[PDB]
């Protein structure tokens, strides 16, 4: 009765913080193109909506542009989550879920998403759980240091606050299994 | 394989422009209270999102806040059009297709919703039909003239402009081409 269950392989997704290492993860994969379904994160959709690039508009003025931006994230994310394949394994770069709980959720604690926007999103989020099914059987951990992190120009701080979300998120609900890596 | 697929029953929705009678109309119905399910536009959700006043916000400030508004308001829509009932009938006042085809698109036409925020929406309206099952009948067009409407307000305050540019928007959706019945409210 959910939208696309029963449509999917098992489900592998890679999280972690910025520059933890993802892209050059889901490359190792990518000679196995022709068994493995391999969906990066969706930023070149995000850079281009029929021609505005929301990604530079947020940058340019979050207060504004973080509402439409990380309601549209999720969406991208919903695409590639439902998305058909006839593969028998298929892997994702981030998810809707680091979209909530790490993205959306530091947006409220530094401001960038008001009270109101916030609230939008986080119905819209119980929604989609009710409707949309969102296969996820392995969630693979990129873990980092902020510091480490900041050598591959984000500030430190951001990627400090985002490190204690990916943190909480999935070493301190979700009872899909995780399987961290140091990748210092 | 769509959400709420062959789980509604017959679905009347109720359009019509701003004080076209509405509300009027659908309360006809409540003493049928027990055999039609009747859903009401969802104007207190958005008067109340966990404290916060959406409609309000929008009214004050839209370049800011069209956005997050109408992005609730399509999903206030979503959950009416795929509630359960065990009625045989079903009747909403407005639906999904007037959030989208009326006041959003007014809202881009008037520059409330900037290019970046309309097509985000309309991504999500897309994505909307590939996935859930939004049943719909019969329409029930409650057809006015902007005048009329102005005055059946203002005696109840909407600008005329705003409402003839609404009323342009109903008619080129409902008129100018689900079964749609027109009747004349004036
Ligand atoms: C998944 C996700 C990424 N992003 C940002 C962080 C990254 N910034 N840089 N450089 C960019 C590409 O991952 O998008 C976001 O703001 N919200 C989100 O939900
Ligand atoms: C259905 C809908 C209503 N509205 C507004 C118009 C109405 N304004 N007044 N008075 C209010 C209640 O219908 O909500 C909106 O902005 N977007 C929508 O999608």
């Amino acid at each position: 009765t959910k939208y696309a269950e029963g449509t999917q392989p098992f489900t592998v997704l890679i999280e972690g913080n910025i520059g933890s290492g993802k892209t050059t993860y889901l490359n190792h994969f990518e000679k196995y193109k022709n068994d493995i379904c391999l969906l990066t994160e969706p930023v070149e959709k995000w850079r281009n909506v029929n021609g505005v690039n929301l990604l530079e508009l947020m940058y340019k003025d979050p207060k504004k542009w973080a509402m439409p931006f990380q309601s549209y994230v999720t969406l991208t994310m919903l695409q590639s989550h439902t998305a058909p394949t006839n593969k028998k394994l298929k892997i994702m770069e981030r998810s809707i879920f680091s979209a909530r709980y790490c993205f959306v959720e530091n947006m409220r604690r530094n401001g960038s998403l008001e009270q109101g926007m916030y609230n939008t999103l986080e119905e819209w989020y119980k929604f989609i759980e009710e409707s949309i099914h969102v296969q996820a059987d392995l969630i693979i951990y990129l873990r980092t240091s902020p510091e480490v992190a900041y050598e591959r120009c984000v500030p430190l701080k951001y990627l400090q606050e985002l490190h204690e979300l990916h943190e909480d998120w999935l070493i301190h609900p979700q009872s899909c299994k995780v399987l961290v890596l140091d990748a210092d």
